[PDB]
């Protein structure tokens, strides 16, 4: 398996640890690991293009749309590859997060490891909020801790 | 990807920003940047293998080292990919960080996105100290700050 992992980080009390596991290159990414500090409720959840963190999670710039296409939730079709949607924060301001998914990877042209990883401060309305930001980012606020996703052991 | 950069970050006073630029890639990397709140004098400076830093440096691994070689410095053809020797800081606690390499590369098997860049605690010996620890780490010490490489623009 190729294993990627990220630590998430920002200016505020958000913080998480995210992993990746992928046993096949042309097979599914799991996702998983946990983040602390989010307010109860939904959360977006992408892949930002760049893995720049000079400015924060300002510099990591859109999300990753190699396919130039709108935004969606992950199970859409029309999606950006880094659309990987909502995790949700109980009342304890924790998100557990699992997921998997098939349109990411951890090799070749829609590769993430470089990039950044962002959780945000509003839900991410999956591109189904009927304005042009809906498809652009989902709406989902301010970028409340990133990292770039790294290679792991 | 033709462009890289690297947020270094540790326990201590160690920051800085770190700029990756390869405009062919059958071609050199130009590295240059900024490190500041280093002690005067050399600094060990090298890609480790994994963008882990969930226990800090520590997870970064060992050096990158694909070919399975002993340590080296840059100029030498046995050395690790990720050994990129050392960088100097002036009087002021600053490496003015200006490299050129082409053994690292932005893509194919030797690419350095997704590791980890760390400046150390000591001068790297090159390989050259005469013990086996020389071989491994050229003796560069503790990892002041690090960070996981990533994709720029
Ligand atoms: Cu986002
Ligand atoms: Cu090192
Ligand atoms: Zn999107
Ligand atoms: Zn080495």
């Amino acid at each position: 398996a190729t294993k990627a992992v990220c630590v998430l980080k920002g200016d505020g009390p958000v913080q998480g640890i995210i992993n990746f596991e992928q046993k096949e290159s042309n097979g599914p990414v799991k996702v998983w690991g946990s983040i602390k500090g989010l307010t109860e409720g939904l959360h977006g959840f992408h892949v930002h293009e760049f893995g720049d963190n000079t400015a924060g999670c300002t510099s990591a710039g859109p999300h990753f749309n190699p396919l130039s296409r709108k935004h969606g939730g992950p199970k859409d079709e029309e999606r950006h590859v880094g659309d990987l949607g909502n995790v949700t924060a109980d009342k304890d301001g924790v998100a557990d997060v699992s997921i998997e998914d098939s349109v990411i990877s951890l090799s070749g042209d829609h590769c993430i490891i470089g990039r950044t990883l962002v959780v945000h401060e509003k839900a991410d309305d999956l591109g189904k909020g009927g304005n042009e930001e809906s498809t652009k980012t989902g709406n989902a606020g301010s970028r409340l801790a990133c990292g770039v996703i790294g290679i792991a052991q």
